[PDB]
């Protein structure tokens, strides 16, 4: 359904739907702010449907997973010329653990989407976002500060999923639009023991072949450097159909956040250039147009911005107040921001393509494919250069 060797993916995440993300969504979390006070705002979905309860959780999800992508958007997205969307699940959709909070209902959506994919050929991965006592302990994980993914029994539940997700969606049924099975979205390297982690990746690869499969089995790269998977799933040992997805972004640190503009290009660039060195067919899964972590709850509930040194002990850099609104952006914040996707689009058209975080949000204008395309700063087509060869690939 799709070749990897000559085509390029040009697509975009279906970010907030089926995970819920404060940052994306703040409408549904902002309810519970008592005036300026937000230490009683729901921290992460857990959390959020926790304290909701089955009811309204349920009434609440039924509304937004109804409304946040239709039929629409699918025929939005290939109008623009993208060919592939990457969508994001949580283990919860297929299985509660006993006592989890999580409400069910996703699937009915994700089945529906696939058929839309297929309607307006656009292809997919399936991506399991959140994996039970979380893989990173990240909000978009589903529980936040929590890192229990690989205690008890929690490895084997995640393999239950998968299972699951194999004999669904891995079969002859999809197979016109399924061109790829992320297996765990960003395994939080550092804090997991590596060795467990690959051997559940290879778990994952052998029990999905063994269902009759041929999708491609997409591994993240758990934040590990450039070329450190070269040696595992390869074609010497008889595993195939393997792509590794890479995650970038310069603004999760004071000193990523600190370079001018220029110094961010060249880190763009490079990112081209060192995954054209990796042996394993790569796509940069994930990336956006951002330059601060300035949006409202980027970091999580309750927690300030870097850029305007309120949160992890950062220097000030400037105000995010005034980079809030696309509107009140000034001309050299636009022009840099389209210097800065053109320089990404061409690193990564380099390798395997690109999926854009994310289509949409409600107002965060640096994660939105569709505020950015309305505005000029994302190009049209996305061929169109302001800025052309800023990289120098050969």
């Amino acid at each position: 359904a799709w070749d990897y060797d000559n085509n390029v993916i040009r697509g975009v995440n279906l970010g907030g739907w089926f995970v819920l993300e404060p940052y994306m969504t703040p409408s549904l979390f902002e309810p519970f702010q008592n005036g300026n006070d937000q230490s009683g705002v729901p921290v992460d979905e857990y959390h959020w449907t926790q304290t909701l309860g089955k009811e309204a959780a349920s009434r609440i999800l039924q509304k937004h997973w109804s409304t946040w992508i239709t039929e629409q958007d699918f025929k939005q997205i290939s109008n623009l010329g993208l060919n592939f969307v990457r969508i994001p699940i949580g283990y919860w959709a297929f299985q509660l653990l006993d006592n989890d909070p999580y409400v069910q209902g996703q699937v009915q959506y994700l089945e529906k989407a696939l058929g839309w994919a297929r309607k307006n050929n656009i292809r997919v991965w399936i991506d399991l976002h959140g994996a039970p006592g979380s893989q990173n302990g990240f909000d978009n994980s589903g529980l936040r500060d929590s890192y229990n993914f690989q205690n008890g029994d929690n490895t084997q539940v995640t393999l239950n999923v998968l299972n699951t997700i194999f004999k669904k969606y891995g079969g002859n049924e999809y197979s016109d639009v399924v061109i790829g099975i992320e297996l765990l979205n960003e395994p939080l390297g550092p804090v997991l023991n590596m060795d467990k982690l690959k051997q559940f990746f290879l778990d994952g690869y052998n029990s999905l072949r063994q269902t009759g499969s041929v999708t491609p089995v997409i591994i993240h790269d758990a934040f590990q450097v450039f070329g450190y998977w070269n040696n595992f799933l390869t074609v010497a040992e008889g595993q195939w159909n393997v792509v590794v997805d890479h995650h970038h972004y310069q603004v999760f640190s004071g000193g990523e956040l600190s370079r001018n503009i220029n110094d961010h290009i060249s880190v763009a660039c490079n990112w081209g250039w060192d995954a054209k060195k990796e042996s394993h067919w790569n796509v940069a899964g994930e990336w956006s147009a951002a330059l601060t972590d300035c949006a409202k709850w980027l970091n999580g509930v309750n927690r300030g911005a870097r850029y305007e040194g309120a949160y992890d002990n950062a220097p000030y850099i400037g105000s995010c107040q005034p980079l809030l609104d696309i509107s009140q952006w000034s001309d050299e914040h636009k022009t840099d921001t389209r210097r800065y996707i053109e320089a990404q689009l061409d690193a990564f058209e380099y390798t395997g393509g690109w999926v854009f975080w994310s289509w949409k949000t409600e107002n965060a204008p640096e994660w939105s494919f569709q505020t950015l395309t309305y505005n000029g700063l994302f190009p049209q087509p996305v061929t169109d250069r302001q800025f052309p060869n800023q990289c120098g690939f050969h």
